[PDB]
C-alpha cells in the first residue's frame, strides 16, 4: 500500500532501481525534492525508463499526458485498475509496483532514538498495542521494537523490547522469515502477532503518537521542524496514509454525473457526499466535520450552478468561502454563480440578490439573499466571502491575511443560529479549500480551550481526508497550516 513511493531518492536512483529489479511495467512515483509541488512517475518500458511528470501547483496532481487526480493512490490506482498513453499512441503500462525499503516515511519508525525516550514515550503517552520501531543502541545497523502491553504503576502494563537484526539488507526479529524492509516486517506481525513463550502477545495495534503537542507549546515545536527538515519527513509521513483512504466513489462516476465534475477523477466519497433533495440528486461536494461543519466543494460549472444553490438552500448554508479567482494560471476554475452589486438573477428555482459587496484588503464580502421562487418564500441572507489574496501557486507569506479572514467569517456563522455548514471551495475543492477548512477546525478548537490544552495537526488532516479525497494538498499548505495556528496563538498570547 503505497510502497511505490519513493521519498528520499533521485531520479538517477530509479532509472537504476527499475533497470535492476524492476521488468517492464514496473513503476514508481518520486518526489523532486527541491522543486515544489512537483512528482515524476517513472515506469519501464520497453527496456528503458520513462518519467511521467506529475505537477502539484497546490490545487490538484496534474499527470502530463493523463487526468488531474487528488492523491497519488487515486492516480495509481486509477490506472491499475482508465489507461495512460502518450500523445503519439504508444500505450504506457503500470503494472508492476516497485516497493520502497525506506522506513523514514513511517508512523511508528522514529531512528537516532535511545531506550531512555522509547520506554518514557512509551510509558506516559503509552496504551496498550503501541509501538515503536528505533535505531539499535548496541547494534548500529539492528532496530529494536518496543511494544507496550496491558491495561490503561500498577505493575499492569510493561513495555517488551524486541531485538531486529538487519543482516545482508534484510530485516528479522531474530529467527524465521526475514523481510525486505522494515515495513514488511512491522506489516506481517501487525497482521500475526509475535506471542511468548508464556502466552502474551506483542499486539501492535497503533503507533505511538508524537504529533500531539500543547497549543502554547507550538512556537517551539515549529522550531524543531523547521530545519532538520522536520517538516517535510511529517508531512510525507501523513501522506504514506493515504493509501487506507480510497473509498468508493460511484456515485461521481455514474454517466449522469460525468459532466458535473470539474475534474472527471476528483470526485466526493460516496459516505459524505452531498446528496440533493426535490428537482438528479448529484452535485461534487462533501461533508467536512471536527457545533460547526463544512462543506467543501468544486468550482461551480456551468451545468451545475443551479444544483450549487439547491445546495446552499436545502443544508440552510448562510456562510460562503471563495478561496480562488475566477481564472487562475490561464483557465477556468470557477464560473460566476453570484450576480453582480445591486443586482438579481435567478439560478433555476433559487433567486439571489446582491445587495452590497465590501472591498476589504484580502477578500471581497459579498451580502447575498437567497430564496425559492414561490408565494410565502421570505429570504434570508448568505454571506459570500471571496479570498482574493491568495496566490496562483503556493500559499500566502503572511498567515495574518488568512487569519484576519477566518475569525471574520466565524463570526459571520455565530449571527445566525439555525445556519448550516460553511461552504468552503476552490478550483477542485481539495487544496486551499482543504487547508482553509483545517486551519479554522485547529483554530475553532483554540479559542473555546484556549492555550492550555493538545492540538494535532496531522491527525486533523488525515481526519478530513477521510471525507474529502486530498485535503491538503502539497507541503506548503502543511507548512502554512502550522504558520497559522501559531501566529493565531502569537495574537492571543499578546
Ligand atoms: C521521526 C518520524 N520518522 C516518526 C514520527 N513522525 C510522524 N509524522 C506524521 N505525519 N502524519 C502523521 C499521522 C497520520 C494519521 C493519524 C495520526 Cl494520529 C498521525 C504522523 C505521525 O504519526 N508521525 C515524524 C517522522
Amino acid at each position: 500500500s503505497r510502497r511505490w513511493f519513493h521519498p528520499n531518492i533521485t531520479g538517477v536512483e530509479a532509472e537504476n532501481l527499475l533497470l535492476t529489479r524492476g521488468v517492464d511495467g514496473s513503476f514508481l512515483a518520486r518526489p523532486s525534492k527541491s522543486n515544489p509541488g512537483d512528482f515524476t512517475l517513472s515506469v519501464r518500458r520497453n527496456g528503458a525508463v520513462t518519467h511521467i511528470k506529475i505537477q502539484n501547483t497546490g490545487d490538484y496532481y496534474d499527470l502530463y499526458g493523463g487526468e488531474k487526480f487528488a492523491t497519488l493512490a487515486e492516480l495509481v490506482q486509477y490506472y491499475m485498475e482508465g489507461q495512460l498513453k502518450e500523445k503519439n499512441g504508444d500505450v504506457i503500462e503500470l503494472k508492476y509496483p516497485l516497493n520502497c525499503a525506506d522506513p523514514t516515511s513511517e508512523r511508528w519508525f522514529h531512528g537516532h532514538l535511545s531506550g531512555k525516550e522509547a520506554e518514557k514515550l512509551l510509558t506516559e503517552k503509552g496504551k496498550h498495542g503501541s509501538f515503536l520501531v528505533r535505531e539499535s543502541q548496541s547494534h548500529p545497523g539492528d532496530f529494536v521494537l518496543s511494544v507496550r502491553t496491558g491495561d490503561d504503576n500498577d505493575g499492569k502494563s510493561k513495555v517488551t523490547h524486541v531485538m531486529i537484526r538487519c543482516q545482508e539488507l534484510k530485516y528479522d526479529v531474530g529467527g524465521g522469515e526475514r523481510f525486505d524492509s522494515l515495513t514488511d516486517l512491522v506489516e506481517h506481525y501487525k497482521k500475526n502477532p509475535m506471542v511468548e513463550t508464556l502466552g502474551t502477545v506483542l499486539q501492535l495495534k497503533q503507533p505511538l503518537n508524537t504529533t500531539r503537542i500543547n497549543a502554547a507549546e507550538i512556537e517551539s515545536r515549529v522550531r524543531e521542524l523547521s530545519k532538520l527538515q522536520g517538516f517535510w519527513e511529517e508531512f510525507e509521513t501523513l501522506q504514506q496514509q493515504e493509501c487506507k483512504l480510497l473509498y468508493s466513489r460511484k456515485e461521481g462516476q455514474r454517466q449522469e454525473n460525468k459532466n458535473k465534475n470539474r475534474y472527471k477523477n476528483i470526485l466526493p466519497f460516496d459516505h459524505t457526499r452531498v446528496v440533493l433533495h426535490d428537482g438528479s440528486d448529484y452535485i461534487n461536494a462533501n461533508i467536512i466535520m471536527p457545533k460547526k461543519s463544512y462543506i467543501a466543494t468544486q468550482g461551480c460549472l456551468q451545468n451545475t450552478v443551479n444544483d450549487f444553490w439547491r445546495m446552499v438552500f436545502q443544508e440552510n448554508s448562510r456562510v460562503i468561502v471563495m478561496t480562488t479567482k475566477e481564472v487562475e494560471r490561464g483557465k477556468s476554475k470557477c464560473v460566476k454563480y453570484w450576480p453582480d452589486e445591486y443586482a438579481l438573477k435567478e439560478y433555476g428555482v433559487m433567486r439571489v440578490r446582491n445587495v452590497k459587496e465590501s472591498a476589504a484588503h484580502d477578500y471581497t464580502l459579498r451580502e447575498l439573499k437567497l430564496s425559492k421562487v414561490g408565494q410565502g418564500n421570505t429570504e434570508r441572507t448568505v454571506w459570500q466571502y471571496h479570498f482574493r489574496t491568495w496566490p496562483d501557486h503556493g500559499v500566502p507569506s503572511d498567515p495574518g491575511g488568512v487569519l484576519d479572514f477566518l475569525e471574520e467569517v466565524h463570526h459571520k456563522q455565530e449571527s445566525i443560529m439555525d445556519a448550516g455548514p460553511v461552504v468552503v471551495h476552490c478550483s477542485a475543492g481539495i487544496g486551499r479549500t482543504g487547508t482553509f477548512i483545517v486551519i479554522d477546525i485547529l483554530i475553532d478548537i483554540i479559542r473555546e480551550k484556549g492555550v492550555d490544552c493538545d492540538i494535532d495537526v496531522p491527525k486533523t488532516i488525515q481526519m478530513v481526508r477521510s471525507q474529502r479525497s486530498g485535503m491538503v494538498q502539497t507541503e506548503a499548505q502543511y507548512r502554512f497550516i502550522y504558520m497559522a495556528v501559531q501566529h493565531y496563538i502569537e495574537t492571543l498570547q499578546r
